[PDB]
C-alpha cells in the first residue's frame, strides 16, 4: 500500500555517463558503444552563446580539442560530427558497459526519469513529465548540461537531453538525434514558451490510485458527459479529454467499479469548488505527472533486470 | 535553478538485492560479501505471524532451505544466524559488486532514498524522510520486505529494512542490525504509532531553498524569539525548535542574507494565517522532507564516485 513518486533504478544510465570538455566549459555526455553524445553548444564559449554559427564554429575545431574523460580513464576523440543540435564524438574504446538501449521522442504529457549529473559524475535521479508546451520543471545548475532523460523497459529508452534554462527557469532540450521539443533554439535569447495546460488524463489516473488507496470522498453524486467534461476543462485550463484517453483508463476502471465518466464529474465539480483544504494522497493540489500506465506499475509492482 | 525531490543514485545498492526463499514466501535481501540479510519473518508462513516463537522456528529450519537466488546463479546457504530481527544467511561465494558499505542507524527527522523491490529486482527509488513517530509513509506491496534505505556519502550507508505495514498504511522497520524504529514488533497484532509532528527544522531549511529559487512572499514584518516561535509551533504540532538546529542553518543564514530568528517569525504567521491558496515551490503545503543538509546539496550539485 501507500503510493509515491518513483524514479527509475539509474545503475544503468549511470554507467554511460562521461564528462566532455571544449575550452573552458564543461558538461555531460552519454557514452554508448563508440558514439559519445552531448550538446553541440560544449564548443561555445560564454560570448558565442549569443548569435553563433555552429557550422563553421566546428569547422575550427579538431579532433584533439574535445576531452572525454570516463572518471580516471580518458578517451580519445577520432571522428566527429553533429546531428541537429548534438555531437557524436566517436571515439577508440566501446564501452562494456552499454546496455540495451533505445532512441524515442516522447509526446506531451508522458513521464520519464531524469539523471542529473555534473563533471560526468550522477547526483540525483527523480521523476518528471514532459509539460503540453514541451518544457520541463526540473532541477538544473550550471554544468548539467547533457544530463539524460531515460525510461526502463530489459531496454533503456533515452528520450530527453537538457541543453539550456530559459529565463523563466524552466529547462528546455532535445532527444537522442538532436531535435528540440518546442519551439526552443540553442542560443541565448529570448524565447517563449505557451500556455502550459494541466494533464487531464494523468490527473485522472491519479484519481483511481487515491481511490485504491482510499482517499476518495470525492466520489461525488452527479454525472456527466464527454463534451459537458471538456467544456468545464477548457475553461480552468486543462487540455480537452478524448475517447483513446477513455480507453487507455480501462484497467483503472475494471478494477474500481468507478466508470471513466463518473470519475470525470468528480474531477468536474473539485475543479468548480475546489479540493476546500482537504488532501488526496497527501497532496492539497491535483497532480498531473501520474500517467495511467505509472499507476498500474507501481500499484502492481512490476520490476525489470 | 529549480528544485525537485531528488533520491540518491541506485546502481550500487541495486547490484546487491537478492531473492530470498524459504517456504511459501519470497521477500528481499541484501547481498553484502559473504552475509545476507533479509528479514527473520521469511521463515515463517501467513499463519506464523500471529504469535510467532522465533528461536524455535529457526531451530526447526536447516540450511538448505533457504534459497538465495541472484538472478540468474543460485547461492547455496552455509550458515545462518539471527541478529535481533534479522538473518544473516552467510554463503560461499563472496560479491564482487560489494561496494564501500556502512551500517548506520538514522535520527528522526532525516532523509534516505529507497530502492523498493520485488522478487529481487528493482521497480523504483524514491526520497523519504524518517517520521519523528519512527515510521514511514513510502509505497509497498507484498513481497516488498527486504528493501533498503540508503545514503550516499563514496560510501553507502544503509539505515533501514522495510519489515512490516502497519494497518493505518504507514511502514515499520530496522536497521541492519536488526533493531527496531520504535515501539513496533514483527508480529502481526494492533500496534500503536504514537502523534506524528512535523519536522519544523527542515521546514524551515525548504523555505531557505524558495528564497534561493524566488517564492518569497513570506518574508513577513515582524520578528520573534526562540521561546515565543516554540509556543506557536507546539500548538499547531510542530517538534521544538532547538539551538543546535540554528547552527545547522547558518550556511543558509550567510547565504541568503535572513536571519534564523527571522525567517521563524515568518512561519509564524504562516502557521496562524495559512498559505491563502497560495504556493511555494510549487507546493500549497508546508514541506519537512528536505534536511538543511540536503537543500545544500542540490543548491550547489555536489557529486558522488
Amino acid at each position: 500500500s501507500g503510493f509515491r513518486k518513483m524514479a527509475f533504478p539509474s545503475g544503468k544510465v549511470e554507467g554511460c555517463m562521461v564528462q566532455v570538455t571544449c575550452g573552458t566549459t564543461t558538461l555531460n555526455g552519454l557514452w554508448l558503444d563508440d558514439v559519445v553524445y552531448c550538446p553541440r553548444h560544449v564548443i561555445c564559449t560564454s560570448e558565442d552563446m549569443l548569435n553563433p554559427n555552429y557550422e563553421d564554429l566546428l569547422i575550427r575545431k579538431s579532433n584533439h580539442n574535445f576531452l572525454v574523460q570516463a572518471g580516471n580513464v580518458q578517451l580519445r576523440v577520432i571522428g566527429h560530427s553533429m546531428q541537429n543540435c548534438v555531437l557524436k564524438l566517436k571515439v577508440d574504446t566501446a564501452n562494456p558497459k552499454t546496455p540495451k538501449y533505445k532512441f524515442v521522442r516522447i509526446q506531451p504529457g508522458q513521464t520519464f526519469s531524469v539523471l542529473a549529473c555534473y563533471n560526468g559524475s550522477p547526483s540525483g535521479v527523480y521523476q518528471c513529465a514532459m509539460r503540453p508546451n514541451f518544457t520541463i520543471k526540473g532541477s538544473f545548475l550550471n554544468g548539467s548540461c547533457g544530463s539524460v532523460g531515460f525510461n526502463i523497459d530489459d531496454c533503456v529508452s533515452f528520450c530527453y537531453m537538457h541543453h539550456m534554462e530559459l529565463p523563466t527557469g524552466v529547462h528546455a532540450g532535445t532527444d537522442l538525434e538532436g531535435n528540440f521539443y518546442g519551439p526552443f533554439v540553442d542560443r541565448q535569447t529570448a524565447q517563449a514558451a505557451g500556455t502550459d495546460t494541466t494533464i487531464t488524463v494523468n490527473v485522472l489516473a491519479w484519481l483511481y490510485a487515491a481511490v485504491i488507496n482510499g482517499d476518495r470522498w470525492f466520489l461525488n453524486r452527479f454525472t456527466t458527459t464527454l463534451n459537458d467534461f471538456n467544456l468545464v476543462a477548457m475553461k480552468y485550463n486543462y487540455e480537452p479529454l478524448t475517447q483513446d484517453h477513455v480507453d487507455i483508463l480501462g484497467p483503472l476502471s475494471a478494477q474500481t467499479g468507478i466508470a471513466v465518466l463518473d470519475m470525470c464529474a468528480s474531477l468536474k465539480e473539485l475543479l468548480q469548488n475546489g479540493m476546500n483544504g482537504r488532501t488526496i494522497l497527501g497532496s492539497a493540489l491535483l497532480e498531473d505527472e501520474f500517467t495511467p500506465f505509472d499507476v498500474v506499475r507501481q500499484c502492481s509492482g512490476v520490476t525489470f533486470q
